[PDB]
């Protein structure tokens, strides 16, 4: 039995590519990001009236078993 | 301690208002007063024989974010 109503990726369900080639033996892949996302207060109230978006960061960490070739 | 029973203000206990209206986004206000007192010397003692007060001055500074609207 095979149901798509309920499903999670797992570490044989993905392939990573790059340049069109599959990277063998990767171990792990973690991608990381953020906004930035600032507070806005004011005097009047200890409550955040609204939040701004200012600064989008992010990175991919990649782990390899160094192969002899490739 | 409640902010009906705080014995200081605080920034959420004040408001800024100018024609009626509440400032908003208001960041910082600075009140200076000046009252140009000057001490009186003369001949026979190396003491202030008293202070005096001269001129006036005072100055309010406000901070704020800049809305996009008012």
């Amino acid at each position: 039995a095979s149901e798509a109503k309920q499903t999670v990726h797992t570490g044989n369900t993905v392939l990573l590519m790059i340049k069109g080639k599959p990277v063998g033996r990767a171990q792990s892949a973690s991608g990381q990001r953020e906004y930035g996302t600032t507070g806005v207060y004011e005097i009047g109230s200890i409550m955040p009236q609204e939040h701004v978006y200012l600064r989008y960061e992010g990175t991919i960490t990649v782990e390899r078993l160094r192969m002899k070739k490739e």
